[PDB]
């Protein structure tokens, strides 16, 4: 007999849940059954409980069967994303979006998922769309775009319409909980490797655990400046998900030869501007928003590469390296934007 | 400041600054949080174990948007009987028994709300919906009155439907004992948790309040008799906190299942049959905790004895059943709401 006060009780208790019942508690949320007051007791009580990944996962998993799925069979087994949780409150240029479009011209197929900016001056999804890309594209089409141009996007609002509820009670409260870690978990393609940003260090092994479950080859990352993403200005924590398990690892991009950035080098601003970044970036500039790209990218190749049980981590990350900077150097990544564009104005 | 900030501050388990738990409930009372906000703050102040600063804090800003009685109306020594919940029966009864014996008492509540149970003094045919005038006047002329929350907290009620809403129990469920429109300065007040009972006598104890909070050692929010109590004395701005075995006074043991409150009918039922002069753990545990309220009205002298003063407010609260007082009181009660 799950209720609101069994589930929220046990939460204001300190207990984790039983088996099931985050489950149900989501999908009241998002079959528009739960009040706004009772989506946020729920999302802050477990949120100061510590949620488990069993708890996260029963939420993405719900949010997962209410999605618009891509047909079947469009979807490669080896498709890859990249995206955060967002809410790191630097306002940088747009990390994750730049890293998916080197990663697609390298030849692995990207499923983005994404949206618009919820803290920062310009999301993922502002910035595409600034760039011309259409955002607004329904399963069929995205997976013509991925299949066509080697990359889609999902963008959320348009692929998970009844987390409309969730989303609002979020907005409203501002503080993060655990509905911020949903995105990344949530991608509607359901690609199994990907380079998932999260801001929040106390969640990020939680993230990975959710994935360990799934048998997706992951890098979960936090920047150890703050970033939900693999930083240049210092070291970053990779929770390494890989065969059904996680490992911890630091990583210090020194390593490979990357000179140390200011944070403030990354700054980004508004859809306009963050827009110019990618054209520059893809157009060649040197410096350090390249080089945070082509880590990013190279990050989520090594991702990729963790879907064959062979792969060894230091070849893979010298292969992704490779590989992320030809894309740019070449010229691919600029012309599959172009491509991405003309793509959309054609249907 | 926000709710990013304050929810944020408490998501992180810290104690809240000076004025932002007060900023919180102005925002709550003013009508200008949206139910979300009021669940999240609610919810993040009851895991972030609350402070007798904060919930100091919440009451205060409560009060300070509460209807008042009418200049000079409530005796200084007036006394509030009242749990936080977890035995509206008990509290009902000692209440009616304690003005019997010449203690004005003033309570403040809900139907099961910042105190539920008003339903039991419908039951037993009080009004308990009067205005700040005619509250003031049945504490003139009968010896109680009953300040209900939503006529003198009208601008909780979006308070009051989110906690419905959640259905748990949060920090709201202290306030109603520190949120008596009356501001009555001596009380018996039960708390079902020890540790927020030692909260609740720091919010008084800064009021310079003379009161006994208490918890029954069996979870009850009233002196137990099943069982010893812990006692926060709250006097002189301090709190003393003792254990109270009732044995020492010469009651039996009872058992829980025959202290626990029912509906308000059957606990209307129960008020008459002790008021009648009905013996049993039931009328033991009125007594008790009628004698503790004597107790704390005493404790506003700076010369009151712990010992004697219990020995005088069980005389009183047993006579106040046993010569028919109580009994008269509650249709003299009853007779006023009608007589209006
Ligand atoms: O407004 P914030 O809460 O700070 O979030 C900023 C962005 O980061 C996340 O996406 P993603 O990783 O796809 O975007 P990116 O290209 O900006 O890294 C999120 O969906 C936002 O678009
Ligand atoms: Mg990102
Ligand atoms: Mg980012």
């Amino acid at each position: 007999v799950p209720s609101w006060p069994q589930i929220l009780g046990r939460l204001t208790d300190n207990r984790d849940l039983a088996r099931g019942q985050a489950a149900w508690a989501m999908d009241q949320i998002m079959t528009g059954n739960a009040r706004p007051a009772q989506i946020a007791a729920f999302a802050v009580a477990m949120t100061m409980k510590a949620p488990t990944a069993d708890e996260v996962g029963e939420l993405a998993g719900v949010m997962l069967s209410h999605a618009h799925p891509l047909p079947a069979d469009t979807v490669p087994d080896d498709a890859v994303d990249v995206v955060g949780t967002g809410g790191d409150g630097v306002n940088t240029v747009n990390l994750s979006t730049m890293a998916a479009i080197v990663v697609a011209a390298a030849g692995v197929p990207v499923v983005k998922h994404g949206a618009r900016a919820a803290s920062s001056l310009s999301g993922g999804a502002d910035t595409l769309e600034a760039l011309g890309v259409r955002i607004d594209l329904g399963p069929d089409l995205v997976a013509r775009s991925l299949a066509e141009v080697g990359i889609g996007f999902c963008f959320a609002p348009r692929f998970h319409p009844s987390y409309r509820h969730a989303a609002a009670v979020r907005r409203e409260i501002g503080v993060p909980t655990v509905f911020n870690l949903l995105g990344p978990l949530t991608n509607p393609a359901r690609p199994r490797a990907g380079l998932i940003g999260c801001a929040f260090a106390d969640l990020a092994e939680v993230m990975a655990g959710v994935f360990a479950a799934r048998r997706s080859s992951v890098l979960v990352v936090h920047g150890d400046d703050g970033l939900d993403e693999l930083t240049t200005t210092t070291t970053s924590t990779i929770w390494r998900v890989a065969a059904g398990s996680v490992d911890k690892l630091t990583f210090d991009p020194a390593g490979f030869g990357f000179a140390r950035a200011q944070l403030d080098q990354l700054a980004g601003g508004d859809a306009q501007a963050n827009a110019a970044a990618v054209r520059a970036v893809l157009g060649g500039a040197r410096g350090p928003v390249r080089d945070a790209v082509v880590l990013n990218a190279a990050g989520a190749i090594v991702a990729h590469a963790g879907l064959s049980s062979r792969a060894e981590w230091l070849p893979a990350w010298e292969e992704g390296l490779r590989r992320a900077s030809a894309a740019i150097d070449t010229g691919a990544a600029e012309q599959l934007l172009a491509r991405w564009v003309r793509f959309g104005r054609q249907i």
